[PDB]
């Protein structure tokens, strides 16, 4: 039994491409990744998920969808990472860079795998499917992974 | 925020009664409840649902489904509680003693909310009309709420 800290992910996945942000420092720094972090004490879960959009990448968004629950081990931390993933494909405003993100387009013939988390190999494509998900990954470091689930799921 | 640890509790609701149990040693001891507990390493969240009453009750479960999820915050400790609560669809076999929990059913119209958590006298009309719901409670030992909140959801 760990105990674990909330965090959401959002991708902004439009019908031919994908907005994924370039991590300019702290935790995965130099991969590129949907917008997200901690959940803060009183907000749900989807309005932290629209904070950290806003924050990370400029852009407001008036409703997200769940779309997976992907929860983090990392050999040597004590504390799981549950994160909660989101999607949208209706946005009104342009991706600014921030100081955490560079945003950059990606049309979905070219997913930037390799310069992105080793997980996201493998859920990624279920969220280009439309289908719901959860997974599990243990991590030796940011480069490893020991062991790890994924299943789709009805339901989130 | 704080992070949480991940736990159950199950509800064997019929159309006539509903099954408590009575805590006879630990946390919640002299109050009637639900059964369930800590999730295990590696266990979806329903199984431990499923293996938590079994243990507790004796009963064994042939469909249930997710029915809220409430979060508890006690003053003074370091993490939350995140309790995924269940209703049984289908079970069978007989309810027994066991070392923690005396199983008693209820009828109805006399659920014991006096002798039960504070916080069921918020959530449990939810579940006994079907509906689905989030909580959050700010507890001051076991006696006292400070601070809740409790929606109904479209799913959990
Ligand atoms: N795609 C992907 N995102 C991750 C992984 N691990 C992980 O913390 N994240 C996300 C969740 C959060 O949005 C963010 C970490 O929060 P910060 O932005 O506060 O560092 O990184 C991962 O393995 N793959
Ligand atoms: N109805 C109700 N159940 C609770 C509350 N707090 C709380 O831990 N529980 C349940 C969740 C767990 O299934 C159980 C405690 O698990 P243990 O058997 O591991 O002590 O008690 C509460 O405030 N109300
Ligand atoms: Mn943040
Ligand atoms: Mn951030
Ligand atoms: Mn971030
Ligand atoms: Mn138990
Ligand atoms: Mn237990
Ligand atoms: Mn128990």
């Amino acid at each position: 039994m760990k105990a674990s800290r909330l965090y959401t992910l959002v991708l902004v996945l439009q019908p031919q491409r994908v907005l994924l942000g370039m991590k300019k420092r702290g935790f995965g720094a130099g991969r590129w990744n949907g917008f997200g972090g901690k959940v803060q004490e009183g907000e749900t879960i989807e309005d932290g998920a629209r904070r950290e959009l806003q924050e990370e990448s400029g852009l407001t968004v008036d409703a997200l969808h769940k779309v997976g629950q992907i929860v983090f081990e990392f050999v040597g931390e004590p504390e799981l990472m549950d994160v909660h993933v989101f999607c949208t494909d209706s946005i009104q405003g342009t991706p600014v860079e921030s100081d955490e993100m560079r945003p950059c387009w990606f049309q979905l013939d070219q997913i930037p795998f390799k310069d992105m988390w080793p997980d996201d190999s493998y859920w990624f494509p279920l969220l280009l499917q439309k289908k719901k998900f959860h997974g599990y990954f243990k991590f030796q470091g940011q480069d490893t992974i020991l062991d790890y689930t994924l299943r789709e799921v009805d339901t989130v």
